[PDB]
């Protein structure tokens, strides 16, 4: 055993291990398994077992396959052991976490050794077949029972059986199971995740009769109306063939039998030699059958028995049953005959606890908040779930792609080993025992040959393997250029919808173009977009209007659902979250491991909303009083959906109403709104609509909002002028300052920087910092892409701004004068912005302060037309004061930024300032909000067009902290009133991607802002 | 085409070096609001008047075809000069041909005869203008010619206009357009519309 080195073998992916097929719980009962309920011949083996840890498989002593080390400590199974601090996860994107040397893996090669004793009734052994189910085991295990070898494994993430019949006693036993890091198998596992290992899913025992159902498989079949379906059932055994054995497939809606069907076994004639004769075919016809779809999950039950022909049942087995169709025609990806719209996200399997472990309820939390936030399907990124998974998606309703574990990023050429014959065994032990596992779920529309492994002969002869045994599910794969002859479905991933990017030998085209390349008939849907890194998903809404204008792209799964941070505790034992290089890991691909949605706790990012409102299902129309609403359901009638309607001006509602929706799947309803009210006061009328669900649904509660949209309609312009007041404002000169008082108010402008330097309320000092333009913001994520320190790219914006002086630029004064007018004084300054004798920026300002205390602020900026384009063009100070409440008037409520604000709404917020920080785990510019017409805080009150961010940390310690845990609160608040802003991109974050409409390229801007006291 | 300008403000102040008048106008139709323009005039000891222009536009009124000055100077001279996009006739949707330069034309090439008569002769892009004595500075788009808006919208054909006395100028901060992807059905696209609702843009006249 350690003279054969298995786990350095690509030959040898097990010994000893049964063949892959369904889940099994063999009942002895058939009302038991229709009903589903917990079988006796099924127990689980989860719980404390004895665990050694060691550096290699050569240093584990011989005695520990007889009895327990004094030196094992008691560990919960299943776990990772790099949870519990035996070794350091490691956090890797490309590059391998060993020397790349296929198929040799590292001497040093951590080992985990489990043992568990445990009873095993007297009736299991007198009779029948007992097996042990591993249900993932990372990287390669050999396993012993009672002191005597039993079998390998490899494939992480995909069940292990061995036979335990001859091994087994009465009384205690005592299993054995040594783990590997590192296997060949570790070669085709170069997945974008932390690198973690154990036995990290669910051990079992199932005792089966001798005379036992194998396998079986259900395919469903329609008449072209769906009005007819023919559900076939094969069923195969293993064991004594007898004249006496019988098959019965019974299907049930309910506690209602529906179909029934009865057969001896013996196939029909397949060759010259017969048929198989341990095999049987039912056909049961159904009549109206209710179609399963993520819209509206119908399940069936099937029960499988198999018993003697005067009635005596052997064993029975079960599966839900969903009707639906799945096939491409005429270029659509069509379901039960209507083109589907995938609003799809990839999702791992995650926690920040218990790493790579899933349970129950972290599975039904995922899913409610993704049918709450408006997605119908999900990509298994990128390997076989938990089997727990696929059963929860049959229920709730989401379409799967389900995914081989076969990943080879970092080889070089990508497709190193998947173009070599020497590897098509393990990769096709990989692709054939997902399909043979998962085959009779209803929610797996899709197949995927894996990840990222370049274009190989491998893939097209597994590619046409899968179409053989399985024509039911069309096969998709990304690798080689997206478009090879291995895929049924374009899909490529990070393509932009207008842009194209020309890479040699693998062009990523837009996605309008792609379709129509010469040739070119298949759909276009995108395995991963929108890469969801920190503040991100800019320009998402550009997707979805191409997606709903062009009948072949049928749109993509968001890359991802959850950020993949991990836990750790600082010196007074305060939890927070960590990312790559904080376990000492090296090399590391730091903060990439964080593209989720939502954080490791599972509370929403900013961008959640984003993608909530461009994947709604319904669309809005205004003309003149009338709203038109399309329904994009395809199977459901709107049953449970009011639309509410509200008028407001400037923030003051002014009518309101609901309508009751009926609008059938793809139809149109018009709603005429009452004569809406005429106001004579000055502002913008906005009217609002929200569709909501009254009742409770089996993933929602009663009141839940699914679909909204905002739109202007009258305005009243302000004639009048401000009332004239009696009050001048005195100016006071001296050689450092202007001084202007009104009042108990008191202005001072400093002569040598000519910034407004301090402000008075009676004796109180408002300001701790100089009000002072700004042009820089404290870079995303986007803007940093893969560039470092040691290794800088000099195409990423961080890096042009640098290089240009924007962050080190010095403002040199060029006037600063002042001027009584009749009741006002005018104050008037110029700076300009240099860096080693290049001017970036000039501005012009002129402060107005009149009778009524009113500072009128006006700013006009000159940029560089050779310099990169600013990231912003604003103002900021710090206030003296902090309050508990921000209100504004403008979009809102949640952060928003130029290209990511369609989601938002005007209306009059009210947030505590803590809201008003979005705390990312890596630290940058965050809380923008844009649209902005008036901002309270305290005492002060802004006025204008403006985007802003208030906050206590400044832009200079969010660009210097690189995690959240070390900030700390400063002194005072800091504002930040921009006139305009760059967008934020996201098609990736290792490229620039902000487009041209969102730079500030215009070279010359303007704004103004009113600063009072109200 | 009807609206009427109404006086809000007009106001006076001598600063250090330079006086400065402030206005502000509204026009209106049938009590409805269509614009504000708030001005200042700054004339200073060199003798250049600065202009500073703000509109406001009303969110529901159709987007406007242009938002610029007029006049009608007293003097006619025989060549334009001006430093910006040229040498022919270009609008904001039709001048990737026009090149950068300085350009020097008869007054007569700045109008364009078409045989139905409408707005013609725009050039964009503009930093300096040179028109006998004057000289305006910016950034903007200009017409210069010897009929008026008005003449050019109640004549049917070329050959029915006359030269009115002096010349008319139109020196705009944004323009409007002009479509063409048919001739029957509104064609200008969403990024060529004036719909951003506030606007701003500056001048100096000076005479250089
Ligand atoms: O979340 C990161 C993404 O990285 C890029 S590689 C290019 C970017 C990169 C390369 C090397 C290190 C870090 C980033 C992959 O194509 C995506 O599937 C995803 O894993
Ligand atoms: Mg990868």
């Amino acid at each position: 055993v350690l003279q054969r080195r298995d786990w350095e073998n690509p030959g040898v992916t097990q010994l000893n291990r049964l063949a892959a097929h369904p889940p099994f719980a063999s009942w002895r009962n058939s009302e038991e398994a229709r009903t589903d309920r917990p079988s006796q011949q099924l127990r689980s083996l989860n719980g404390e077992w004895r665990f050694a840890w060691f550096p290699a498989p050569e240093a584990v002593p011989e005695s520990w396959l007889e009895c327990d080390l004094p030196e094992a400590d008691t560990v919960v199974v299943p776990s990772n052991w790099q949870m519990h601090g035996y070794d350091a996860p490691i956090y890797t994107n490309v590059t391998y976490p060993i020397t790349v040397n296929p198929p040799f893996v590292p001497t040093e090669n951590p080992t985990g050794c489990y043992s568990l004793t445990f009873n095993v009734d007297e009736s299991w052994l007198q009779e029948g077949q007992t097996r042990i189910i591993f249900d993932g085991v990372n990287s390669a295990f050999h396993l012993w029972c009672n002191g005597r070898w039993v079998g390998y494994g490899q494939d992480s993430r995909l069940p292990s059986e061995f036979d335990l019949s001859a091994f087994l006693r009465a009384g205690e036993n005592r299993l054995a199971v040594m783990v590997l890091r590192w296997s060949d198998g570790s070669y085709l596992e170069d997945q974008d995740m932390w690198r973690m290992s154990g036995i990290f899913r669910d051990v079992s025992l199932l005792h089966k009769p001798t005379t036992q159902i194998s396998d079986f498989h259900v395919a469903t079949r329609f008449n072209d109306d769906f009005s007819r379906a023919v559900l076939e059932a094969e069923v195969q055994m293993c064991g004594e063939l007898r004249d006496y054995l019988r098959v019965t497939v019974s299907l049930w809606q309910g506690e209602t039998q529906v179909a029934s069907g009865t057969a001896p076994f013996g196939g029909e004639i397949i060759d010259e030699r017969g048929g198989y004769a341990d095999r049987v075919t039912l056909r049961l016809n159904v009549e109206n059958p209710k179609l399963w779809s993520a819209e509206i999950p119908n399940l069936y039950r099937a029960v499988v028995e198999l018993h003697t022909a005067d009635g005596t049942l052997i064993e029975a087995e079960a599966c839900d049953v969903g009707f639906r169709e799945v096939r491409i025609e005429n270029g659509l990806l069509l379901l039960n005959g209507k083109p589907l719209l995938i609003r799809g996200v990839n999702r791992h399997e995650h926690h920040p606890l218990h790493g790579q472990v899933m349970d129950e309820q972290t599975m039904v939390q995922d899913i409610l908040l993704m049918k709450q936030n408006n997605f119908n399907a999900v990509r298994c990124s990128h390997y076989p779930n938990h089997p727990l998974w696929y059963t929860l998606c049959d229920r709730y309703g989401l379409y799967v792609v389900d995914e081989a574990n076969i990943e080879t990023h970092g080889m070089v050429p990508m497709n190193r080993l998947t173009d070599d014959p020497r590897w098509l065994p393990a990769m096709s032990e990989r692709v054939t025992r997902m399909v043979q596992r998962d085959r009779n779920h209803p929610s797996v529309i899709i197949w995927s040959l894996g990840n990222e492994s370049g274009h190989g002969a491998n893939h097209d002869a597994l590619y046409r393997w899968i179409k053989s045994v399985d024509p039911s599910r069309p096969v998709q794969y990304e690798g080689g250029g997206a478009d090879t002859t291995a895929t049924d479905i374009i899909c490529p991933m990070y393509a932009r919808v207008d842009e194209d990017q020309p890479f040699p030998a693998v062009p990523k085209w837009s996605i309008k173009k792609w379709l129509s390349l010469p040739g070119e008939t298949r759909p276009l849907i995108l395995c991963e977009y929108a890469h969801a890194m920190g503040n991100s998903l800019g320009g998402f809404a550009k997707y979805w209007q191409a997606f709903r204008q062009y009948p072949r792209l049928q749109g993509g799964f968001v890359w991802d659902w959850v950020d993949q941070s991990l836990i750790k505790y600082d010196e007074n034992g305060n939890p927070w979250s960590a990312y790559g290089g904080d376990f000492g890991d090296t090399p590391n691909d730091r903060q990439f491991c964080m593209n989720g949605l939502v954080f490791a706790d599972r509370t929403p990012h900013p961008a959640l909303t984003e993608a909530k409102h461009q994947q709604q299902f319904f669309q809005f129309r205004l003309s003149g009083q009338t709203i038109e609403v399309t329904s994009e359901y395809l199977f459901r009638h709107s049953d449970n959906e009011l639309l509410h309607w509200m008028v407001a001006l400037d923030g003051k509602p002014l009518a309101s109403g609901e309508v009751p929706l009926d609008v059938a799947p793809q139809g149109k309803q018009l709603i005429e709104l009452p004569e809406l009210p005429q106001p004579e006061s000055a502002g913008q009328l906005w009217l609002t609509v929200r569709v909501v669900q009254p009742n409770a649904t089996a993933w929602s509660e009663a009141g839940h909002i699914s679909a909204w949209q905002q739109w202007r309609l009258a305005e009243n312009l302000s004639v009048t002028l401000p009332a004239a007041s009696h009050a001048i404002p005195h100016l006071t000169t001296s050689e450092m300052d202007f001084c202007i008082e009104l009042g108990n108010k008191r202005w001072q402008f400093n002569r040598q920087s000519g910034f407004l330097s301090q402000m008075w309320i009676g004796d109180k000092k408002q300001l701790l910092t100089p009000l002072r333009d700004q042009f820089t913001r404290a870079p995303l994520d986007n803007d940093i892409g893969v560039s470092e320190a040691t290794r800088i790219d000099p195409n990423a914006w961080v890096e042009r701004w640098k290089a240009a002086g924007h962050y080190q630029a010095e403002a040199a004064l060029l006037q600063c004068t002042a001027d009584t007018l009749a009741d006002a004084v005018l104050i008037t300054t110029a700076h300009a912005w240099q860096h080693q004798g290049k001017t970036l920026f000039i501005s012009r300002k002129t402060y107005r302060i009149d009778g009524s205390g009113q500072m009128a602020i006006t700013v006009d900026v000159e940029v560089a037309s050779d310099t990169p384009h600013p990231a912003r063009i604003g103002l900021n100070c710090q206030l003296a004061q902090v309050a508990e409440r921000v209100n504004w008037l403008g979009l809102g409520p949640q952060e928003n930024y130029p290209d990511r604000l369609t989601a938002a709404c005007f209306d009059r917020w009210d947030l505590p300032l803590s809201d008003m920080y979005t705390p990312y785990v890596f630290p940058s510019e965050n809380g923008l909000r844009c649209g902005t017409r008036e901002l309270n805080y305290g005492p002060h009150q802004w006025r204008g067009d403006f985007q802003f961010n208030i906050s206590r940390y400044s832009q200079q310690q969010l660009m210097e902290t690189s995690h959240r845990h070390l900030l700390h609160a400063e002194e005072g608040t800091w504002l930040n009133i921009d006139g305009f802003h760059m967008g934020i991109g996201g098609d990736d974050s290792w490229s620039p991607s902000v487009s041209a409409e969102f730079q500030l390229s215009a070279g010359r801007y303007h704004y103004q802002l009113v600063w009072c006291q109200k």
